């Protein structure tokens, strides 16, 4: 139905962002290893990181 | 309601995208510091960036 | 409609796994080039690219 076939698309985009979160870290220890001037770019990881944190908790409440 | 549920995933969606466009950046910015034989991986990254670009678009008009 | 619009979403989503697999290639091949303690990180890469597999195709059969 509807509703389950949207439950899904959610869980899909809540496993998304595990492998997205993943590939973040990966990044920054790869940085680590050595630009210097992350500082912009840790800012809007930060920032939509946190974004698609509300969505979700907002997706599971409207669930 | 379905109609609300469904404009969230699309703004998840679209959040995770730029998320991902930032690891991407970041990678590149990594190669760069650096298989040379990136070619194909730049392609592909390319192509898929655009059909992700041209879904949501479509998305966002279907809401 | 809602129907249309899910499809949509759900294309979209596989668009952005496809281009999450590209990032996590990358990674790694960045990371052969030198942590050496990837394994759990490869583990989690594995459990989880398992896991939004098996929900896409899911999906697909809700369609």
């Amino acid at each position: 139905g509807i509703v389950q076939q949207q439950n899904n698309l959610l869980r899909a985009i809540e496993a998304q962002q595990h492998l997205l979160q993943l590939t973040v870290w990966g990044i920054k220890q790869l940085q680590a290893r050595s630009r210097g001037g992350w500082m912009e770019w840790d800012r809007e990881i930060n920032n939509y990181t946190s974004l698609i944190h509300s969505l979700i908790e907002e997706s599971q409440n409207l669930q």
